[PDB]
This record gives structure tokens, sequence and C-alpha cells, in this order.
């Protein structure tokens, strides 16, 4: 499977479990949803890509982090966190982690 | 003006100049553009809000960093960088910096 | 500006980290010599961390005493303190070293 | 899973930083004390950085020799090297310290 994401809560140093994440493909107009899943107990979704071959182009994962903090009775600057990325080789592995705090985050292409 | 953004290029330790940044307002499960501007020689847009009172709700600034890198013949993982945030109080200041590399970034509410 | 500014933004509150002790040291042979110590102000800033002596080129270290900052709030942190080592290759320039801070994560960089 | 792992991701390439020297030191009574040194593999990893000797609680630091890493590519960096200090309260636990590296900025955290 060509896409994995995970969330590490930088305030606890522990994974953010049970966080909804969506995957969309950029279309000519707007976006098209490909999948949705929730991070597991290790804050991971190891296989977020649906059962379909990928094409080169732009994609967007959206980590629903607002809800995750809301459940802890915590406020956050971000209602959710979209990350847009480009696939240029269709059978490569893509890894998009999120390092999360209430009022800041980091994301990168992981190994 | 209630919204400032700036971009620091972590690969040079210098500001990212002449980068286009849009501002959108959330409305009916879609987004509406309110303004667009370019970071100055210091990587800043001091006054990104249009000349109209802000309303509470969710907003999205989109840093056009894919284009910034492509002009330098540098590949980037991200075609652009959207950041969504809540504006709960219409008259206070919102500062949304971006720390930028080709394959990673950080954003946060600034002071 | 002063040759050296530092500030701390608490990423968990989205507000500056006030009253955090920060030291400045110069590399001296295989060790370090303290040049100054100061505390972030109410905006999380130390606008002028260099003491009133001429800065020389070479390597330096700021240590953000963040373990203590979190301990006062009865919060645990992975880092007892956070050292950042950097170059001062040119004494005619301004050096800005921000710290973006969480209990189990941080970022630092050369700012403007 | 080892008491201590570290890895480096070069955020300018989106690829691991290979063959980077990393030391590990303990905060002993007589000063900082080297316990081990190693080099990241082709995946940017040192999965087992602890020496064979039993770990105790206390303060430790890893120093990623990134200055050298960039100098081999004829690239400048703000940091001669990057120290990261951290607490080990439970010797039975796994401690992971990734470094996300750019020439003029980095991020670190306690990983899973
Ligand atoms: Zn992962
Ligand atoms: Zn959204
Ligand atoms: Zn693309
Ligand atoms: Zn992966
Ligand atoms: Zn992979
Ligand atoms: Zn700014
Ligand atoms: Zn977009
Ligand atoms: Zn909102
Ligand atoms: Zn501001
Ligand atoms: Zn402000
Ligand atoms: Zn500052
Ligand atoms: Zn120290
Ligand atoms: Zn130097
Ligand atoms: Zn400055
Ligand atoms: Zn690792
Ligand atoms: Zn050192
Ligand atoms: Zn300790
Ligand atoms: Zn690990």
């Amino acid at each position: 499977n060509i896409l994995s994401v995970h969330i590490l809560n930088q305030q606890t140093g522990k994974p953010a479990a049970d966080v909804t994440v969506t995957l969309e493909k950029k279309a000519d107009n707007g976006w098209l949803q490909l999948n949705t899943a929730k991070t597991d107990k290790d804050g991971r979704i190891k296989a977020l890509w649906p059962e379909q071959t990928a094409t080169t182009g732009d994609y967007r994962v959206v980590f629903k982090t607002g809800d995750y903090f809301k459940k802890q009775n915590l406020e956050s600057f971000f209602p959710e966190i979209p990350v847009e990325f480009h696939i240029n080789k269709v059978n490569e592995h893509y890894h998009v982690p999120l390092l999360l705090s209430q009022y800041g985050y980091s994301t990168y292409r992981g190994s």
C-alpha cells in the first residue's frame, strides 16, 4: 500500500489514537474523496490508499485534529489539518507523519 | 490589520520572498477567497486581511510554496501549503508563520 | 537590534513562554564559557542576550531552561533543558534563535 | 525494542541523512561522559545506540554531527552540530529521538 500516515502528540510524546483522516485526489474541479480511516492505537494508518492504482498528481490528507482535542476538552488553533502532497512515481511508498500540538504542527515526507 | 503571515526558508535561514499567499473564508462546506498577496523582501505579509470587518469562523491561508520552489528548479513534496484556523475574536491579531523546507514544514500561531 | 535575540513560543498554549531562564556560552577549546544569563520577558523574548562586551566570531550555545519552565506548571517534559549550538561567522550581523516548544517536541531555527 | 534509537530525515531531500556521526553522553558527576558513538546507516538510522552496559536513570544527550554532514556536500549550516538533551526516568522503556534536519532549522521530539 502506497500511503501511510501517523500522528504523534508532541504534548504527551505519545501517539494520537482514533483520529479520523481523509484522503482526497485533486480533480479538474475541486477534490474527490478516495478513503477515510482512523488512526490505530499506535496513532498509525499503515494503509490509507484504497484498493486502486494511483496516478501522478496532487492529493490531500486531512487529519481531523480539532475533534481529537475537543474530546480531551482542549482547544486548538486548527479545526483540522490538511496536508497537500504530490505523487510523481505511482508505486513508491508515501509516508506523511504529523507532529501535533494544540497551536502548532509539523509535517514532512517520512521514510 | 488582524492577519499577518511570514515564511522563513529553513534551507537558507532567510525569508521566502515573493511567495503568493491566499486567504479564504469557510462558507457552506466550501471556501471563498477574500484576498491574495505576495510576501515582501522580508518574507512577510503584514496586512493580509481585506478592508472589511472580519467575522468569526474558520479561515484558510494557502502558501503557494510549490511555485516558489519550482521557480528555483527545486522539487517539493507539497504543491502548496494550506493552513486552516479558527477566528473566534474578530478584533485581535492573528499571526501565522510558516517554517519551510522542500520536504517538510511547520506552522503555528505566532505572537 | 542586539547581535543576539531569542524567544520562546509555547505551542501548547499558542502564547509566549514567559520567565524562562536562557544562558549564553562561548565555545572555549573543548569546553564552554558562560557569557550571560537572562529570562524571557512577558512576550517570551530576550531581545538582547549578548552582554555589553564585543562579540567575537566562533561557536556559541544558548540553553533554554525549559524543564524548569514546565516543572513550575507541574508538567513533565522529555528535555531537562534545550541547548542550541550555532555559528557566529560574522559579528556585523543580527542573530535570532527562536524556540517553538512543546513538552515532548521542539523546533529551532535561524530567524530574521 | 532498544532503550535508545535515533534517526535523521533530511527535510531538503525528503530522504534519510546517511553516514552522520552521532555520540551519546551521560550527565555524570565529573561532567558529560561519552557512552557510545555510531553512524547512521543508509536509512538514516541508529536503531541501537546504547552501549552494552546497563542503563540508569538520569540525564543524557545525543549529538548529531550535522555540521560535518553538510560540509561534505559543500553546504553551510547554522549549527556546527546538534545536541539534544533528555530525561530517562524508566530504564525498561524505549526511547526514540528523531531529528528533522535542514541547513538552518531542525525539529526533534520523543518518537514512538
Ligand atoms: Zn508512520
Ligand atoms: Zn478542511
Ligand atoms: Zn503535483
Ligand atoms: Zn512509511
Ligand atoms: Zn517508505
Ligand atoms: Zn510574522
Ligand atoms: Zn490547495
Ligand atoms: Zn472555528
Ligand atoms: Zn503578530
Ligand atoms: Zn500578534
Ligand atoms: Zn524573537
Ligand atoms: Zn545542558
Ligand atoms: Zn563556527
Ligand atoms: Zn531578530
Ligand atoms: Zn528511528
Ligand atoms: Zn556540541
Ligand atoms: Zn532527568
Ligand atoms: Zn521507536
